[PDB]
């Protein structure tokens, strides 16, 4: 087929499976959430919590699917249909090393649901407690062993791919042991080799030698809010891609439709980026495509706390809060707009 509707498998969309319902999970997990104290406020703050009721959830937006469970097979089916609409071929699953049966179950359901729609799954490895290169190797081994034969397990030219959040918190001398072909616990040339994509945060002075000395295969930027870091300032992307190509590295800039997390972080208004009927999303996606990259990541499918989601949202006013919504656009606008940009990306690829 040459219909311009096919999934793109160099487009990665960051996906969260931490939502719960009382019925399926015992609690409206994540819909209920702590409110963070202001880092520059006093000692003795009592910020409180968001209860996760129908009226009051931990997002400035409101999901079309309501307070859904990430464990609900029928929610998962609808999410995969949304991925198909968006033409996003890879679901990049947040992985917090929860070490519990409920998460193991969710990962299996997600893989199965993805495969029904030809979607692929890769893992976004988060900074879990005591994360280090040894237990990272152990976890990489477990993931590849457990899921590597699943038809939905993502591979690029035969290799799995991992996004590593906050990679910069581990010294390059530690990464070398895992990621250099001569590293003492190397995954290179083993059954567990993978494309390792680290989080580029700050200036090239710092990030260039880090990426080289740590032996990352590439880098991504994550943050949906333009200007939050050097990496998430789209005017830097041309230069970042130039360096990536010069150094045999894979650059996967992250694009988002907007940002707002003030329900859970009321003091954090400076990071707000307004959606303006999709123009923000367009501008950011345009910059990624213009930089001439080979892959793009999307922040996010459903990080509802951060207001970066492309998942459909609906107008909602409760007694507790008046939510933001997609303004002059329909609930599925960010999905269909994603499909539009995937088309432009593929056109110049």
């Amino acid at each position: 087929n040459n219909l311009g509707t096919e999934l793109d498998y160099d487009t990665f969309c960051f996906y969260y499976d931490w939502y719960g319902s009382e019925a399926i999970d015992g609690q409206y997990r994540h819909w209920a959430h702590a409110i963070a104290p202001d880092p520059n406020g006093g000692s003795g703050q009592n910020p409180g919590t968001i209860p996760g009721t129908q009226e009051s959830i931990a997002s400035n937006f409101y999901p079309q699917l309501g307070r859904y469970s990430s464990s609900d097979p029928n929610i998962l089916t609808k999410h995969m249909d949304m991925f198909v609409m968006a033409r996003t071929g890879v679901l990049a699953l947040t992985w917090w090393n929860e070490q519990d049966e409920t998460e193991a179950k969710r990962i299996g359901l997600i893989l199965d649901a993805a495969d029904k729609k030809k979607i692929k799954v890769c893992f976004h490895l988060e900074p879990y407690p005591s994360r280090n290169v040894q237990n990272l190797r152990e976890n990489i081994v477990k993931l590849i062993t457990r899921y590597g034969n699943h038809p939905a397990f993502y591979r690029k030219d035969g290799k799995p791919l991992f996004f590593i959040y906050d990679s910069y918190l581990i010294e390059p001398s530690e990464w070398e042991k895992l990621l250099s072909p001569g590293g003492s616990i190397t995954i290179r040339n083993t059954a567990y080799d993978a494309l390792m994509i680290g989080l580029w945060t700050s200036s090239p002075t710092v990030q260039r030698p880090f990426i080289l000395n740590a032996h990352f295969d590439g880098f991504y930027t994550y943050f949906a809010a333009t200007g939050f870091t050097y990496g998430s300032t789209p005017t830097n992307w041309v230069s970042m891609q130039k360096w990536a190509k010069e150094n045999g590295k894979i650059f996967i800039p992250s694009v988002g439709p907007g940002y707002i997390d003030t329900r859970i972080r009321p003091w954090n208004g400076s990071v707000i980026r307004t959606r303006t009927d999709g123009q923000y999303y367009d501008a950011m996606y345009r910059k990624a495509i213009e930089a001439g990259v080979s892959a793009i990541s999307i922040t996010s499918f459903n990080e509802w706390h951060e207001g970066s989601q492309i998942e459909p949202a609906v107008p909602y006013t409760s007694s507790e809060f008046t939510y933001l919504d997609y303004e002059n656009r329909e609930p599925d606008y960010y999905l269909t707009r994603t499909a539009y940009w995937v088309g432009k990306f593929r056109e110049s690829k």
